[PDB]
């Protein structure tokens, strides 16, 4: 891939989070092959020591004790003498991992999430606009964890992202509406944050704790930790969350039917633990929240569909009426024009064209004819920004900026283009996106940039983008004209 | 028609079950108005002494300390002698209505409850099926509150009912795939679990509890029981409930968009007390499976409508291609079928009735086309029982049990006329659907069935019914053809 930013095996960098213990067995007797350095803060003994042991004799009887449940359901409570702690069990490269993390302390916790959980799933929610879906999923993300900061991170289609929504607290800097580069969040990260969908960093200050050794012997690289709770994350990212001010960061991928969607975000000012049973129920919501996204978006785009299907009715009703084709269509004028969101129509029937609303003159709409017509589409073309793909018309984004295009015939010149002019946009970034990153002379380390200030730019020459309603309409009016 | 069934007044009936006490207060200094006559064994005293007290002189100090959270919040748990009770609060007739029932005792539950509501979400519910997610629906609900039969009840347009989904124990009967008359739950019961979507009834055999005294005194009648969690259902339906041989019973409404959908209806062989929170754990449930249902639907409902416009999008490309429309509909002959699922058409191009597939003789559409002008429709007409609407082919149930008809101009009779066949459909009803009640002698007290066996019966002369994708796709045929 493009930058180093994509070279980091997040994965294979070999530390674990302070907070918590690591231990890796193998094969039947259970032989501990891997171990963080740490864990003689759980353990009372030196690690190295431990290495080539059997799990009987390095576990403590606490946690020997609830070896059956812990195998049996891969997660348990345990208590130790320094405290409740959560042992969880997953399986990474022939090994059995074990993580111990500081367990929940709040014994109302799951009736607390419980209560949240009605607040987002109830009926109702939604009716004031999916941005009051958002409001709702980033407040109660925020009342279930106590993060200082809560944010709904939407990726575009570049993987650019923005922030939809946001739960803060009183006298705090945020980021509504600010524009992140895709490189922020690059693509071996997006990958992992599709599998793996919640990351805690507790505390982002804190040195990361080396695995001993610091390879699984039979494979000459580090434990991979894809799976891994504790997992450490990237300097570079520890980095950035120092450069934005931030202490500890907790995020949630959004799932909508298989893609990335976008992430929930939170910052805390200082370090802060989160267990792991509450992260789960903050999953619960995530998933929550992308379900009542898919339903609403659903119906908004039926009752698109109803909105157009009713227009193309009204246009067939006043065909089979009087006149001549161009006749009716000169009377029903809007109605062609409302069926795309378009500002004009081109009507090539056989003649010359037929121009109705705004729409470029008549030599330039010849022309553009002359050219869709060697284009490699087949029923429909359609750009929101022509003037990269057609410079002739490249200056007339005030008419021009986007085309929706049906061909009415097979192998002859017959269309009907729909046109938009541009909605200039100005879009404000976290930062210069011309300065992404920045590196040291070389170009070997890389740093995050320093400044995340409002940095301002305005978007020209490109229109509304055409959406699914707007084709199945086209297509529609092209099934009329026959 | 307003049977004795429709009329009982079941939020009047003044009682409420064993389980629990209720008393109502009315005006600033909260004099007691209203009790349950089973009060002493909470407060201490004869209700009747109590009657006209203020508030701070019938409750225990326990309660009382607890009053503003149970205002604000409308439920708190209380540690009384007797043990731990749930306080619920509303209001009712002007009166402060507080209802005491024994409090949840597992600390567990609301764990549990995280965990089986995470089942019905997790990725994507309902991969294989509906079916599926009902089955998911009435385990969970089956696993949260222990009742030995779990059903999933679908509601008819004629509001007669069917039992899609079944979690029972092992060795239990069942009502899997039965249908039941809509008079099982009448017109004002149907109206009542719309505003309030819970309902337990504890132990079918005990007797109601009366309230003191039996009316409101400044109204004349009974205290409205309407959002009392503790209501006495209607004594005819405890005879149902006994007649089939359930000892308690719970039911929770399903909402989907504003309507009555459905029930999930919960059989207890023993009576059986279900704490409220672990009702509200519950009606999560029912919640996250409307919007599970919703979401699948919108999903298959877009997904048929692609189909439908593909199949269009063909016609569209084969009429701008070839010459006769009579000669490419004839080749597109199927296609044209599709488009409403259908297995004939017959095309009113004006002269000759055109004819595709499976249709009526010639002579036999001339004739329902005549009729069909004279009927109040402005584009589109459908029926699935064209016999009872048009006797003249009440024979042809063979190819004409349904149509659906467009009209392809204004004055004038130009249509376009798909057909469908019927299809004999097998329902087994719980009981005779007949007799659905017993009277006696009089007509003046009425009795629940005494036999709920399989009572098989075949519907014949009636097609599969007309979709929304059906309405849809002839009304863009019609635009095609005009
Ligand atoms: C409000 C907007 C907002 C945004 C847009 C935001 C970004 C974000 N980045 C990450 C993670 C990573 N970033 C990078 C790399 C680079 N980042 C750069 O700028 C350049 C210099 C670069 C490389 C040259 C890597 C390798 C990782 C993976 C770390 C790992 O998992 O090991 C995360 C998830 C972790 C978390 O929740 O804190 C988030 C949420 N956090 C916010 O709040
Ligand atoms: C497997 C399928 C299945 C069905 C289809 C089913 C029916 C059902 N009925 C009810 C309630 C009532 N029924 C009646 C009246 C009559 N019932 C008759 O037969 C005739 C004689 C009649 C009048 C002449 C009334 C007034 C009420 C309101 C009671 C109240 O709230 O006060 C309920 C809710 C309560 C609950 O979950 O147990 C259910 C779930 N229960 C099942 O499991």
């Amino acid at each position: 891939d493009l930058s180093q930013c994509d070279r980091e095996p997040i994965h294979l960098l070999g530390g674990i989070q302070s907070h918590g213990v690591l231990l890796a067995f193998r094969g039947p007797d259970r032989l501990l092959e891997v171990v963080s350095a740490n864990a003689q803060a759980l353990l009372g003994r030196p690690p190295e020591t431990l290495l080539g042991q059997p799990v009987g004799r390095v576990l403590p009887a606490e946690v020997l004790a609830q070896w059956e449940p812990l195998v049996a359901r891969g997660s348990v409570r345990v208590v130790l003498p320094a405290g409740a702690y959560r042992a969880l069990l997953h399986e990474s490269d022939g090994l059995t991992v074990l993580e111990l993390e500081p367990a929940e302390l709040q014994p109302g916790m799951e009736e607390t999430a419980l209560e949240v959980v009605r607040r987002l799933v109830s009926p109702l929610a939604g009716v004031k606009g999916t941005q009051a879906l958002l409001q709702t999923a980033a407040d109660t993300v925020r009342a279930l964890t106590g993060f200082d900061r809560v944010m709904v991170y939407r990726f575009d289609a570049d993987w650019h992202g923005e922030v939809l929504a946001e739960s803060k607290r009183g006298g705090m800097d945020g980021f509504l509406g600010m524009h992140f580069p895709a490189t922020d969040i690059p693509v071996q990260a997006r990958a992992l944050y599709t599998r793996n969908p919640l990351r805690l960093i507790a505390d982002a200050r804190a040195r990361p704790v080396p695995l001993l050794p610091p390879v699984v012997p039979a494979l000459g690289r580090p434990l991979d930790l894809s799976n891994s709770a504790l997992r450490s994350v990237s300097p570079v990212h520890l980095e950035y969350l120092r450069n934005m001010g931030v202490g500890a960061s907790f995020s949630l991928s959004l799932l909508k039917e298989g893609v990335l969607w976008g992430l929930i975000a939170c910052h805390h000012l200082e370090p802060l633990h989160i267990s792991h049973e509450r992260r789960r129920a903050c999953e619960v919501l995530t998933q929550l929240l992308a379900l009542q996204l898919s339903a609403e978006e659903r119906a908004a785009e039926a009752s698109e569909d109803a909105h157009r299907a009713a227009l193309l009715g009204q246009l067939a009703t006043a065909m089979g009426e009087g006149g001549t084709l161009e006749e009716v269509l000169e009377k029903e004028s809007e109605r062609v024009l409302a069926l795309t969101g378009a500002a004009g129509v081109a009507l090539l029937l056989g003649e010359e064209p037929l121009l109705v609303g705004c729409t470029p003159a008549q030599d330039e709409v010849e022309a553009l004819v002359a050219w869709l017509a060697t284009q490699p589409f087949q029923t429909s073309f359609h750009t929101d920004r022509l003037g990269t793909v057609y410079p002739p018309l490249a200056a007339r984004a005030d008419v021009a900026a986007g085309i929706l295009a049906v061909r009415l015939a097979p192998a002859a010149a017959r269309f009907a283009i729909w046109f938009r002019p541009e909605v200039a946009r100005t879009i404000s970034w976290a930062g210069n996106p011309r300065k992404p990153a920045e590196p040291e002379p070389g170009h070997q380390r890389l740093h995050p940039r320093g400044s995340f200030q409002a940095w301002e730019e305005t978007v020209r020459d490109t229109s509304l983008p055409w959406k699914r309603a707007d084709l199945g309409a086209a297509e529609g009016f092209r099934g009329a004209l026959v």
